[PDB]
């Protein structure tokens, strides 16, 4: 339980997410989806 495993919803977050406001300060999703 005490050991490292990262963050599952942050792997998803790195895939097609919008770090900025949806969809204005940032207009489309990032990083790893193929455009």
């Amino acid at each position: 339980d005490a050991g490292p495993r990262g963050e599952p919803p942050g792997e998803e977050g790195g895939r097609d997410g919008i770090g900025g406001a949806r969809a204005e300060t940032q207009n489309t999703g990032q990083l790893s989806a193929p455009g």
